[PDB]
């Protein structure tokens, strides 16, 4: 019976057998007051404190959110869907600790993605027990509010100030600072890591002064705040809040009355109307996301980045070879996970309309122009791949690369990776390639489980990635020093070296997507 | 190894075996087949070419190094033999520019570019293709050791070709 | 020392650790242990460092040896705590008598029960900590003796004896490698043979005798010491490296064993300053100088002898790799000690 005394009371964990060893898991520890009733849309409130023992022996409720119903019965989509009951009462976290209890272990804190609209820490691919077992780090993950319930903004108004889900995360980091030493952890060696919106969140914690003292360094997988889906403008945020009020019959004159009316609506009515606060959504639509609130975010984050206003520390940043492909089957014409998705020029053009709704004709043409000068054989998969690269480069790769350059210009060591391995177990079709989100299971060491039907090469790759991540967290340097591995050089804005991650030849390369990113970063913002 | 290294000691043959047979790591059946190809290739061609280039460039002259990675669509030899010895020649001499000869369009494009780089090298001492946004070919220095890959798809700048293997052949093996 | 030494007139803020062999390995481990960071100022490592192959026991070995000891003492249980409790009732003699056999094949340098990665004193594999700069930032003084390996040859190697010149044949040399490299492949032993047996070139009969001494010395002491020093200095700290080349006039061991492992210690502790002890005048002078250099290192972080026109001791950088020779005659600055041999041991041999 493993009981840990926290600042708020006792918690009971459970023993897990992992790899002929033991891990102690505490699943579903509360870290805030349930944000119900008058607390909906408000910042998370501190916890009351309890006598008796809290049983942290099962995952807690996931936060309210719309579920992906595009492919019912299909494991490729459904593996991302919540695997616990949805509730507003969802502010809980998980802790995995090595057995026997470590003395001063580095802590890795996971922040899930899901476009700030979806996600939960209880997903199978986020199971921290392997990292705990293999590297003897402590792994922490938390649920945070998503969608309108987490990011509804009426700027300056504390009844709905925006960024609630980010403050949820922040309160969790705080919990780690105050409690993790009791679990055998070192609060002075905390590394945040997250993927997609989780990665954007991480990058925002690097920018928020309230988060400065709550962590040591950061790992950003397929995401950063400067991605075009990551930050909602104040103009948009108010138009969307008002549109939601209209849909729910909560339109008032007094802005506080609106929020009070929204506070009486059932979560389903809010969730059902979130989709329509925008006239034209994209498959990457972030209806309710981070805003410049003047609290968590003191200024427009591009300005803070440009002018060196962020936590000075090491970062590890990276992206996957085919970031954009997954999004094409959620709207783009001619695309399907059930055929090779050979699309014509006209279908490509229509595709741009879907992914670039408010963009001028000239703007769409310029994308077409940059991505359609073939080299040079008229392969039929020409437009199919171009559209994937368009969506991937614009939304993920180029912003990640720009973030890394800007951050490193202020003197901090940065390491950049390019993930190129397609899972042998991928349920999605071959044309989709090395997909968005499919490095995660390697980071969390799923292929170390020899039962799971991954190949031997995949076990080796995962083991190496796990070691590099752990060394980064512990020592700020993502080397694998024992097995004649390729040394990972720092990324400087000059040479721009990056490391390829694959099952065969691990290589040092330079200037990822140089041509494409000049288009997106320099030219396209003017459009 | 006996066939390719007749007068070499048992220990010498073992050391080759040792360097080329620590797999990474799946027990693919083509393991030894490919290792022997790389042994013969690295020892007889690649490592000496790389050593020559380093030594020559140390005396101040510009040098350019390429790695040819395209297998002819018309190759009569089997697939396992890959990008064979001698099969860059037809690209240098511009055979695939003849649209009758049943080479692919990509191969025509590659040959045209190689022909231009060779010609510019001969005329001007600099193997650039300057007109078609081509990858710039950097000089090879004994330090960074940059080289250019020649292929039908992505033309790239890389460093330290066969670093591990060539240290074995160039430093250790001559002592054997 | 931190809590009490001020009462003895000492300065707890000026503490220098020094040790030889396993003592030196211990010192190097204190540089790595966070619990030892605030307990000393700098470090002197004589003929030893944690990265020497005898210095750290793997977790795999440690458990196999613990269990083997339990077996020998009749303390085998299922519960691991019961084992220790059974071992706690054994008389020390029974434990000591069985320590030798927890290993199937020991060497003259067998460290049956040594440091391990415990997750307390040592938070991680120390090669990883060294490589990634995770250690106390301060000055070190490191060094080795000219004939580290010779002493170990008379404790097992065939044809060797302290009572004759120990001229061994090729076959005896090969058998010697078996003794010193038990779990190593045939190819691995061959590669050692190959590297150390291309003579230059006269067929002197003491050829194999000296080669085996150098093999054991370079592998176990010199190359690890040099690697430690390079790695430690790459993170910006001043380091000083010495090569001790003086054979004591009072050495009871035979001449062929040369400048032996452990025989710099008496010079460091200043025994030859005692004019009664039958050391030579030159040895008194050398010891006095070494004592001053050690003291200046401890007091000021710089092992100079500044008063008697002594050779200045340059810092060791991973580039030039300068080191100072310690001898009774000409004190010299040299570079890249055992360059050829150490490339073999440090780069190639670990793969074997
Ligand atoms: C901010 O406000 C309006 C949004 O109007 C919205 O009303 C919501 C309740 C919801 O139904 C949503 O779909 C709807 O768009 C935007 O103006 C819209 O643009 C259309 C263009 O056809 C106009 O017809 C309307 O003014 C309005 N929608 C409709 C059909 O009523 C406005 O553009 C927006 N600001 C933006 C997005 O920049
Ligand atoms: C690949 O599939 C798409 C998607 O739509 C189809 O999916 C098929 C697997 C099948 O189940 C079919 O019933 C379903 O409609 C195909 O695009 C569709 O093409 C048809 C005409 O051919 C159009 O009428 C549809 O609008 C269009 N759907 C979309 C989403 O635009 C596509 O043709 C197919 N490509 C192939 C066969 O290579
Ligand atoms: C870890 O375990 C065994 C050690 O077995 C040992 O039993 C001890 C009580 C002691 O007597 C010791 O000498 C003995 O070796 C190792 O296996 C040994 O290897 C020999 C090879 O001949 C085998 O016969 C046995 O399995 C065993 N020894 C004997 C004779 O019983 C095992 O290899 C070791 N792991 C290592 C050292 O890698
Ligand atoms: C140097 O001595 C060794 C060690 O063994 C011998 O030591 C001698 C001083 C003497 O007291 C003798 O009784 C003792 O055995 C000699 O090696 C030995 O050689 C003999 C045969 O010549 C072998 O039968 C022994 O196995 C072997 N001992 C060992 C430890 O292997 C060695 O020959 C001698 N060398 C000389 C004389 O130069
Ligand atoms: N893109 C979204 O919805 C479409 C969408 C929904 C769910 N997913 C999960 C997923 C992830 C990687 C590969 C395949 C599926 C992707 C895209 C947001 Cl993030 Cl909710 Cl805005
Ligand atoms: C906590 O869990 C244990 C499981 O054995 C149980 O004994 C205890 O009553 C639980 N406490 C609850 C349910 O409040
Ligand atoms: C853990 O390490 C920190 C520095 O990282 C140290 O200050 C602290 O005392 C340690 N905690 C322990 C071992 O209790
Ligand atoms: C808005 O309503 C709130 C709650 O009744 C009230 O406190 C405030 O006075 C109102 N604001 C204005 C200026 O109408
Ligand atoms: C190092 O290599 C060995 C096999 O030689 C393997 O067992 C181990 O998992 C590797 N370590 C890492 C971190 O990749
Ligand atoms: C340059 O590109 C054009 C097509 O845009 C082509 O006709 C020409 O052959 C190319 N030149 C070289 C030398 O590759
Ligand atoms: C081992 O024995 C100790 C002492 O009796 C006891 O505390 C412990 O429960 C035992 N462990 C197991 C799991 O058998
Ligand atoms: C310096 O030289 C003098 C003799 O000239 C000697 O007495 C003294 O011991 C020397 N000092 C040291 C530290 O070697
Ligand atoms: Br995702
Ligand atoms: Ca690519
Ligand atoms: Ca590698
Ligand atoms: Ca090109
Ligand atoms: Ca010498
Ligand atoms: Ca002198
Ligand atoms: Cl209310
Ligand atoms: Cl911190
Ligand atoms: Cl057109
Ligand atoms: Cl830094
Ligand atoms: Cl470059
Ligand atoms: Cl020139
Ligand atoms: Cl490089
Ligand atoms: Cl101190
Ligand atoms: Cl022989
Ligand atoms: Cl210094
Ligand atoms: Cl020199
Ligand atoms: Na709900
Ligand atoms: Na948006
Ligand atoms: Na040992
Ligand atoms: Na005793």
């Amino acid at each position: 019976d493993i009981i840990i005394a926290t600042k708020n009371g006792k918690v009971r964990g459970m023993q897990l057998t992992v790899f002929g060893g033991t891990v102690t898991a505490f699943l579903g520890i509360p870290y805030a007051q349930p944000p119900l009733g008058r607390l909906r849309f408000k910042k998370p409130q501190s916890l009351t404190k309890w006598s008796d023992i809290w049983n942290a022996t099962k995952y807690a409720n996931s936060c309210c959110q719309n579920i992906d119903q595009s492919f019912p019965g299909f494991h490729g989509s459904e593996m991302w869907n919540p695997n616990t009951d949805l509730s507003e009462d969802c502010l809980y976290l998980n802790v995995w600790i090595p057995a026997p209890k470590p003395k001063n272990a580095t802590v890795l804190i996971w922040i899930y993605g899901g476009g700030f609209q979806t996600g939960t820490s209880s997903l199978h691919v986020y199971d921290g027990k392997f990292l705990a077992r293999v590297e003897r780090v402590i792994v922490v993950s938390m649920n945070y509010r998503v969608g309108a319930l987490g990011f509804l903004a009426l700027p300056g108004n504390p009844e709905a100030p925006g960024n609630m889900g980010l403050f949820d995360q922040q309160l969790a980091l705080q919990w780690v600072q105050k409690n993790i030493a009791a679990f055998g952890g070192n609060p002075k060696s905390v590394t945040l890591f997250g993927e997609s919106a989780g990665a954007a969140s991480v990058s925002l914690h690097l920018l928020s002064p309230g988060s400065h003292s709550l962590f040591t360094r950061a790992i950003l997988q397929s995401g950063s705040f400067n991605a075009p889906w990551a930050v909602t403008s104040l103009y948009e945020a108010r138009n969307r809040t008002l549109n939601l009020a209209k849909l729910t019959g909560c339109s008032r004159e007094n802005e506080t009355e609106i929020i009070k009316c929204l506070r009486n609506k059932d979560p389903q009515e809010i969730l059902l109307n979130e989709a329509f606060v925008v006239p034209y959504g994209t498959p990457l639509s972030v209806n309710f996301g981070p805003t410049v609130d003047g609290d968590f975010l003191t200024d427009m984050p591009d300005i803070l980045l440009e002018l060196g206003q962020f936590k000075k520390t090491q970062i590890l940043v990276g992206v996957n070879k085919d970031e954009g492909t997954a999004f094409l089957v959620y709207g783009a014409p001619g695309f399907s996970k059930d055929n090779n998705s050979i699309i014509t020029r006209k279908e490509f053009q229509e595709g741009l309309k879907i992914f670039f709704p408010g963009v001028s004709e000239f703007g769409k043409e310029s994308i077409l122009f940059h991505y359609t000068d073939w080299v040079d054989d008229q392969r039929p998969e020409q437009y199919r791949e171009a559209l994937g690269d368009v969506v991937g480069d614009y939304n993920f790769i180029c912003p990640a690369l720009e973030f890394t350059k800007k951050f490193s210009e202020w003197g901090n060591n940065a390491f950049f990776y390019y993930f190129e391995h397609r899972s042998s177990k991928l349920p999605w079709p071959e044309w989709m390639g090395v997909m968005h989100g499919y490095e995660i299971e390697f980071v969390f060491g799923l292929p170390l489980e020899r039962r799971d039907q991954y190949t031997k090469a995949e076990e080796i790759l995962s083991r190496s990635i796990v070691k590099r991540w752990a060394n980064f967290a512990k020592y700020g340097n993502p080397q694998e020093t024992q097995n004649n591995s390729t040394s990972w050089p720092v990324f400087k804005s000059t040479e721009q070296k990056y490391l390829t991650l694959n099952t065969e030849s691990t290589r040092i390369m330079t200037k990822l997507r140089a041509q494409q990113c000049r288009f997106w970063t320099s030219f396209f913002p003017k459009v």
